[PDB]
């Protein structure tokens, strides 16, 4: 069903991120907001196989960070992530990637209480991406049947980022 980048070079796909779009379900969105801020996500190889997201960001006044670990699923750009906390199993893909400016992931609950869970993320390796590529954006996320009031965009800031 999701298409991954095609020859995905997860060689050229490491380093420092921010995460700058979400699109996700009604519901999540009514008690998670506010308020959403951007993330900065760092993307490096695991020795268990497969790439850790680590991401900090601002929450509850306070600078939090966390430790995602995607495994190779079946095609080069297609991960898996299990969720420490209840168990439920995520398909993480990267579906479109230049390497040097964005990316566009899409995560589909595979197994677990987390199934029906359905969420896109832009991510730009500059805190402030151009309109067109807020254009990419809007545009995956209208074909995989999110409506606008779900597709939502982080300002740029300071915090926690350094």
């Amino acid at each position: 069903q999701v298409s991954v980048q095609p020859n995905f070079q997860q060689d050229k796909f490491l380093g420092r991120w921010f995460s700058a779009g979400l699109a996700s379900n009604s519901s999540w969105l009514r008690e998670k907001k506010a308020a959403l801020s951007m993330a900065k996500s760092v993307v490096a190889p695991a020795t268990d196989g497969g790439l850790n997201l680590t991401s900090t960001f601002l929450r509850k006044n306070q600078c939090e960070t966390r430790t995602m670990l995607l495994q190779p699923a079946g095609s080069l750009g297609s991960y898996s992530y299990r969720s420490p906390h209840w168990g439920s199993t995520y398909s993480v893909s990267v579906v479109e990637t230049d390497y040097d400016q964005y990316a566009l992931l899409y995560s589909q609950g595979s197994k677990g209480p987390g199934e029906d869970f359905r969420m896109a993320t832009l991510y730009s390796r500059t805190q402030t991406p151009r309109a067109e590529l807020k254009e990419k954006f809007t545009a995956f996320c209208k074909a995989q049947g999110f409506t606008e009031d779900t597709i939502v965009f982080l300002p740029q800031t300071d915090k926690c980022m350094t």
